[PDB]
């Protein structure tokens, strides 16, 4: 239950979060690594904000990095309520 | 963290701000906030991550983050939308 944010358009991993919402899944997590990163926090304020204000709660936020070169890594954690 | 010790990531080069931040660090504050908006929010990311894995391993601590959105007004009058990210680190 993990949307991971590249580099296509945030509407697509918009839509790809609140498919798995509309699901019955209750609480997902929005990855991404290097540039994308911002464009993680994009897709879930535009969740949070605009589809389902009121609805969706931060649950937590991680931020790490990996190996490739390092890169940075968000992960970020969002529950219906 | 005091207003003094906010980094405002922006659009210049990632070093600028570890530079910054580790500054401060060095100068014995003890809270500081990453702060960044838009594009430049992984450069917020990065600055945290070169900081504590490229100068200070092991001697930092996040305390929270917090995510949220901006309004702002462009040259010609119109608003939109923008991220933001707030990284509160600490020493030990
Ligand atoms: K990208
Ligand atoms: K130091
Ligand atoms: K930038
Ligand atoms: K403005
Ligand atoms: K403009």
């Amino acid at each position: 239950n993990v949307v991971l944010v590249g580099k296509k358009p945030v509407m697509n991993y918009v839509l790809a979060a609140l498919t798995l919402l509309n699901q019955g899944v209750s609480e997902i997590t929005i990855k991404a690594r290097g540039r994308a990163i911002s464009k993680a926090v994009d897709t879930v304020e535009i969740v949070r904000n605009r589809f389902l204000p009121d609805k969706i709660e931060v649950k937590e936020i991680r931020i790490g990095s990996q190996v490739v070169s390092r890169v940075s890594t968000i992960e970020i954690g969002i529950r219906k309520k």
